[PDB]
């Protein structure tokens, strides 16, 4: 039940913190025949051009923009790049959407069947252990890293981060375009500081789906 | 010690079509490379992907897709092996990267990566095998053959892990530069390989392991 | 589940030496052939062997025994073999007869051997694999290269147990007609699979299973 | 510690026959001899062989084989024990060779192979006995008398095992030079030690144990 | 299942000298015979006895004594071989006489005895294994060699138990009548079995078990 | 701790009781140097004299007289013999005498090795198997057998008839010629109805060696 | 199961031996209606006779004659008396006969009911202690002592005497007027060296009622 | 804790009788006195018994029997009590001599018997107990008063077990020279003690406790 | 089981007096009377005081109090043996009245109060018990002899408590109407019962219950 200080690499030893900026893609059309058909709306552009000029406004040197593989999630980069020139991008099969675990409770609408949670489960704990971890010891300054992909993912990412139990990323919800703010210290220590935060989005541009 | 026959997605309709899967290490490679996109082929590399590209086509295959590391040199043989069978759907894939599956028994003196390696990489390589390595989906019609270029820990692991022997043991395998493995996934859940390691189309002087 | 490192004779002085095995299933023959001495090679057979004899001879290796199975089919493609590694020493063996070695799991339709075949042929077969699988001899102080020119049951039974994985999964290997098998057995013990089924040297017009 | 009745193959039909097995120790031989074909029958050695073949010939039965240990001594008294059975299919094995079965208890001092010798010859003798000594095949309908002549640990092992005692015992045995040893196996699978070490049809001044 | 060193009397001085035991059945009787005193031999029995007599004395050795249980047969054989070994001490016993020593394993269906048999006799028959079969006493300065002559269930009870094989298989074993068979007891404590059911010294149209 | 009925062979019926005479050997030369020198005294022939004398003055027909092979025992039995004219004799290896158990409690004088326990112990509980039992269902009259032995054979065999610990066998005490009468009737049912009787010798003639 | 060496009073030090001479009562007339009727039958002087020739026949100084309170037991007491001259004498409630305690085996004749046990019992295993025991340590001379009682009272303290299982009593069987001798050195040691004799009497006078 | 009600023999017929029992100890008596008839009553004692013989006699009531120890001193205080109940059936008892009953708690200094009189002593009081304190026989008609002349530890020991009072406290009670203690046993097996200690009828110049 | 000696107050200094207490039960009373006032002492009840206390007056104690329960037949017994008894303090007690102390053991028919006045008079009772039993104070020199005038169920229930037996065999005990208890305490804290009942003081013509 209690906090794992060595949930990945305990002890050089680091210096730096690693703030990262998990973001979900904004609204696409989920009727798309293929995967590539399965692309931004005109809302959604608007609402990925919100999410970009918002990161531009914080005045932070961001290392690199990471995003899924997924169309709506690529289309989404695309748009925040641009506010953000001359940050290395790295496009990742590992955060592509999923069904990360059994959610508990239960829900009617969404049963996705035992071999999903088996294939997909392993790809986002993969996710999870490859970029949410303390920083390496070589590394001098803090870092502040943008993620781009999807809601199961970031939701079973920040209960795997926070060591609650990973079961409840269904109790999380994340809005279309939503920034969530995880900050990782060098001594192991993991804050969550914001989640589904689209509070610079009017309110009638705001959505789910 | 028992085969578990749902070992991902046993008997909604069941499947009726057989997957060949066609495990290929990369070529020679510079090592010494500072820069991952440094990392290249060598003149001997490029022949040797030349070989293992020639040895497919004349399979009388139609392939239907070559799914590839996102490493310079998995690229590198992915482009020349691409030209031997034009036409053939291409994928890039960060899972298949060359990592460190898990601690190999018995252990070894000259390769220690320390215990994050295996967790990281080891999490990314078992999802590896178990998004590319399952039997047919029902709504796939005809059989399959597939090419899986990358990397030598990673189709090592990827075997012991279809045929269910010990994960541990991936490394009391070796494959040669360019190599085909041949893994058969009956609609039944069985798996076979075929063969491990194969070069026997490679003349003696071009085969090497680094 | 751990990797035994006295799976025969640990560390008379100790070994120095490498020794290379090479498993050759014999190549294709009549089946429906009455008698023992009436299952020869095929037309086909012989072609088959005769490649696998030229890709041996291409290797540049200084073979030191080729050891046979009894049964006529690996006698006969040892002759072919023979022909192009000339001045080797030969010996007839009958503990490399083909066998049913243990229960495979999983289980098959097709073939179901009854209990007394796998009392009787299994020892045989672990007698086979304790007596030609092992570390070299303190004595001996070149690497060897050794080919052993038997059938498909004993072969994967071998490499199973030479790896030390489950002898069960034994079937869950397949090997081509006249395929070669390469482990590597270093004087500390260690076993490595270099290639299975290796037949990439056929073109794969005469490249068959039976 | 109960008896098995299913040590081999238990009740295509059911057996009918009873196989009696004869098994031969070899005479006496040069002990000194340098390599294994110097390692020849004595004088004295060629007279017990002729007394132990003159017994066989004297007791009326007609023996279907003499199945034979590839080694010098073994095949030089079947050479002579062949001449009083004239007619008789004769087959050399290397599986009855002289061997370390397995450690013997209670120990002993002069007689201490090391741990590679019980596991390599213990897999052969045991796979020996597997493949000789076992009840009646169903499709035999005549009684057998079959004769083996090979050496004192196999046979006294193969005692042991057919007889379902603890095959560490051995050693507790000893066999003459010469000696005929009877088993019966009848085709209920059951078995009978009938005489052990018999040379009571050797002149007591030409008796040994080596 | 480990030899006990200690199954007697285990190192007071300690023992020098070694015993030889001449376990012999008696030799063919009329079954039939009313009375126990007319359960006599047969004349093929005295023509046995006469030969077993005869061996012995052609060993060449200085007999110490001959014990013998006290049924008519037996004692019949004992004045038949008596002769042949002319001032050799004669002892009678009732520990020796024919019984059901335990529950053989497997069973039989013609000869089935019931427990209070067991219970009786198998106490006489450990008793008589006790007091004659052990390593020699300290006091004994030579080497003895002394015949036993008794029945088939006995002897072959005492050479189960002699061994430390389970005594549950004595029914393994079977002897012929007026069969020689030779136990070894070195003053270390161990027993070897150096020929059992010997009748090689009998023509074989004399050779009988009833 | 309770009686076992089933001692040996229990329920045609058995109808017979068989009345046992456990007749210890008289006095004897202990010091005679081989066994055939271990015989009779003067006073020793005296004791089974009359012995032989009281057995004969019971009005019984007895059966048999078995006794061990040891000289002592021979000797006594000749006398015996002759005041029971034509009664069957038997000789036994079985009844010599022997160490039976370790007696408890213990004993200085007396301590033979674990050897002997072993070798005699066997032998005496082969005895005791085979001579004392219920009758055979095939016995029509009530038999009365005479045994003549030994001290440590005849006080385990008593031990034993009665299903008492057998360990406390040198806790009785028998003299020279002493008559001890076992009774066995049909249902398994064992009855001691006089031990170490020797109330028919004048006492100055009374030994235990 | 093991001998206990304080059955009573283990280690001044005892010197002295302690033989005591266990005699049940002669044949009485049980048909007798009151106590003072079952008086002994013209036999039992006879036998209370006899029994009393041979303890002076013995040679030894008796030191006293304890007897059981019931008339059969007196009167062979008072001729028993006769030939054992200037002995002291003691009558006792203890030795009474009783029904120690449940037999095993069970019978079928004699089954008395559980208040017999409970009252007979323990005065009976009262006359034992209080009877059966080492010597004083104040006892400077070896003692000779007869007990002149009942056949389950006596084969109850003999099963007690040796430590065997009390509930064996009945296994034994006395004859009547017959002597019991057991032996108690001052170490605590228990022998029993004759039990029922009556080797004395002539055949056609020995009975048990 | 609880009451016993078959602390005897409870409910063949059922018992319809009470039993008044009184349980009288001794008078005044010679302690000193040498051997065990010098310790005879006092002339006090005399004097005690006298009253205590003419208090039962006021009564009224039909006494049946008066049992008593066999110590002088209760005899002789019997022999006085005797007189003023003519013709009434007197019986002497060992049981009822005075002893040791069980280790008395609280402990006492002046008085500590050793180990081995509370086991002689106690199985004998204990037995006194039994056969005198129990309720009526079924065929006892009358209701009986019976008279138990004896001492003060047998009478302690009595009546606390009567009561199914510890037996330990027995010396938490205590009894005057003379005196009159009183338990009546109702046939359904109740008991009652009706006065203990009574020596009201002593003028208090003539009551002692020795 | 055991003997508690720190009943109540156990070794300001240390006690050095024995009290002596005289439990007296009242004389007999009209029961059928109907108020608690009409429940006077009968004509025979006075003459049983009278001598009661013409008892206690011959002595020769100096009675230091005389305790009464309040119920009117308590007090009329203490107005008769106070006259005897002159100039010696007298003290009312509503704690000694009568009551029902606790569920008797064994039960009893005709008299079963209910549950509320085992537990309203039985607090009461023990009350009693523990301030008027004890042992002396330590401040009080000399020995005290004490008198308690109450009823049947109180004192057998005190009397059961100062000896510490169980309680409940309250019932077990009877007295007699006018009847003088004694028990001894001394100041080591040990408890003596010397008479329980004692009425031997009165003519057996004159001696209650009720």
């Amino acid at each position: 039940g209690v906090w794992d200080p060595n949930w990945d690499r305990r002890e050089y030893k680091a210096k730096a913190t690693r703030h990262i900026f998990l973001i979900r893609h904004s609204q696409y059309h989920v009727d798309g025949s293929l995967e590539k058909d399965r692309t931004l709306t005109p809302l959604g552009r608007e609402q990925a051009e919100l999410t970009g000029l918002r990161l531009a406004s914080l005045g932070l040197k961001f290392n690199k923009i990471v995003h899924s593989s997924m169309t709506r999630a690529i289309e989404t980069t695309d748009i925040i790049s641009r506010h953000l020139p001359g940050v290395c991008k790295v496009s990742t099969d590992l955060l592509r959407e999923g069904a990360p675990i059994e959610p508990d409770p239960p829900v009617s609408h969404w049963k996705p069947e035992a071999v999903q949670y088996y294939e997909d489960g392993a790809r986002i704990e993969a996710a999870f252990r490859n970029y949410i971890h303390r920083a390496d010891a070589r590394q001098e300054e803090d870092s502040y890293e943008i993620f781009i992909c999807h809601a199961n993912v970031i939701r079973y990412i920040v209960c795997r981060a926070l060591q609650f139990p990973p079961e409840g990323w269904l109790r999380l919800s994340l809005n279309n375009g939503s920034i969530t703010h995880l900050v990782i210290r060098p001594n192991g220590r993991v804050a969550l500081r914001t989640l589904g935060d689209t509070g610079f989005m009017p309110p009638d541009k705001i959505t789910r789906s």
